[PDB]
Parts: C-alpha cells; sequence; structure tokens
C-alpha cells in the first residue's frame, strides 16, 4: 500500500541481511582479509555488471523504464580500470573466471536480457545500483581504511555524474513508484529482486570457499 520501492525494501530486507552478513563480506569489512580478497569480489563483479548491463541495454533500448536506467550507473568500464590499477595491468581479463555462483548469476541476466524482460530488470537494477550508493560507500571507505586501497581503484564506488546522492537515491525511489506494472508483473519484479540477493549471498559463499 505504499508505493513499490516500500515493498521492495521490506520483501529483501532478510535476504539483505543474509548478503551483508555473510561470512567472505563480514571478514572483509572488519579488516580480517586483505586487497587480494577484494580484488577476486571486483574480478567476479565485472563479469556479472558486464551481464546486467548488456540486459540494462537491451530493456532500455525496448523502452521500458527508461528514465530509471541511467547510462550514467553503468559500472563495467571503471570497474575494468579499478581491476587494471589493483592487479597492475591487464592480465586479469585473460585468467579470471566465473564461480559457480557467478555462472548462475551471469546465466539469469543474460535470459532477461534476451526476453527483455522488464520487471526482471528492473529488479536486478535496483539491487545492485541501489546497494551500491548505499552500502558500497562504507565498502569504499572500509577498503582504504583497513588495506589501504588507492581512492583511484574505487572508482566503481564513486558514481563519476552524480553530485548529491541522497537525492538522486530519492529520485531512484520516486521512478520506481512510477513505473506501470499490472500485479503479474509486479509480482514478477518482487520475486526477481529476492533471487538477485539470493546470486549475491552465493556470490559471497563461493568467494568465502576459495
Ligand atoms: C551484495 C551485497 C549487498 C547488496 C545487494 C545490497 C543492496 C542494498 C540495497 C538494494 C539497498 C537499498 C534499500 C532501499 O532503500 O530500498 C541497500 C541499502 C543499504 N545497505 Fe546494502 N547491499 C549489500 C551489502 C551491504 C553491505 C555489506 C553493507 C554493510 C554496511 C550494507 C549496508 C547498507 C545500508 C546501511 C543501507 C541503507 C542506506 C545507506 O546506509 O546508504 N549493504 N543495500
Ligand atoms: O538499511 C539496510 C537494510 O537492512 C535491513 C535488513 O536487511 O534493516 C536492518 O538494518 C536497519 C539499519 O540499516 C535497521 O534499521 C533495521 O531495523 C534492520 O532490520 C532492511 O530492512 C534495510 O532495507
Amino acid at each position: 500500500t505504499a508505493g513499490l520501492a516500500v515493498e521492495l525494501k521490506q520483501s529483501t530486507a532478510q535476504a539483505h541481511e543474509k548478503a551483508e552478513h555473510s561470512t567472505f563480506m563480514s571478514d572483509l569489512l572488519k579488516g580480517r582479509l586483505g586487497v587480494a580478497e577484494f580484488t577476486r569480489l571486483q574480478e567476479q563483479a565485472w563479469l556479472f555488471y558486464t551481464a546486467l548491463e548488456q540486459a540494462v541495454d537491451a530493456v532500455r533500448a525496448s523502452g521500458f523504464a527508461e528514465s530509471l536506467l541511467d547510462p550514467a550507473l553503468n559500472r563495467a568500464e571503471v570497474l575494468a580500470r579499478d581491476l587494471d590499477k589493483l592487479n597492475g595491468s591487464s592480465e586479469w581479463r585473460s585468467r579470471i573466471t566465473a564461480s559457480p555462483a557467478v555462472i548462475d548469476y551471469v546465466n539469469r541476466l543474460e535470459e532477461i536480457r534476451d526476453n527483455v524482460d522488464g520487471p526482471a530488470l528492473v529488479a536486478h537494477h535496483y539491487v545492485r545500483y541501489l546497494g551500491d550508493l548505499s552500502g558500497g560507500q562504507v565498502i569504499a571507505r572500509m577498503m582504504q581504511r583497513h588495506y589501504g586501497v588507492d581512492p583511484e581503484a574505487l572508482g566503481f564506488y564513486h558514481f563519476e555524474g552524480i553530485a548529491k546522492l541522497k537525492v538522486y537515491k530519492d529520485e531512484y525511489r520516486e521512478k520506481l513508484n512510477n513505473l506501470e506494472l499490472s500485479d503479474e508483473q509486479r509480482e514478477h519484479l518482487l520475486k526477481e529482486a529476492t533471487d538477485a540477493f539470493v546470486f549475491n549471498h552465493q556470490v559471497f559463499a563461493d568467494l568465502g570457499k576459495g
């Protein structure tokens, strides 16, 4: 009854807590791991952002949720520049491979792309980008504080082109609230958002294993 933004936040609250408290991310943010582990995270993130942004491009071109799907949010290119700095060269592009979690995640994003599934893509968009614009700011700060990571290797978290972020988020939620969705599309979107958080928790679990 309070609009889609609120329903998404409430709907995914428990899944958010599970991802945030994963052993890998918990250890990362409290200073127990290192830049190597952060780097492995960001390499997996490059694979799934690449897939997410192909799906965004498809859905944006279809005409669905256009104002929400702001190209300033695109991360794949800044992320690759971060990885170039973290790894010291371009070597990582041909070394990295998708964890099992990331294979499932990418596969689903590729399904959304080729189906041009607007509702599903909005879900995935919200789970990643609003998180980047939220908890990601804390992540960036702790990578600097605990591990001495150069801010220039955290371009992913900076969102060049965006100034006031709370305002940006507020407007993001207004756009969510204003999307024209049938009951079936809204239900599909909410279920997808839970799956997005599920994939993201498993990315952390698989990083935790090796
Ligand atoms: C893959 C992991 C994560 C995902 C997908 C994610 C996603 C999200 C999303 C979608 C929101 C916006 C909720 C809304 O307003 O509707 C959010 C907010 C937030 N996240 Fe996360 N998050 C993740 C990890 C974390 C981490 C590890 C922390 C640790 C501090 C964290 C802290 C927060 C906080 C405090 C907010 C509220 C807004 C803010 O403080 O800026 N998140 N997150
Ligand atoms: O606020 C982020 C996100 O966390 C959740 C649980 O996923 O709420 C918890 O954290 C809040 C502070 O950030 C507390 O206020 C709240 O009471 C606690 O459950 C989500 O509800 C929220 O979207």
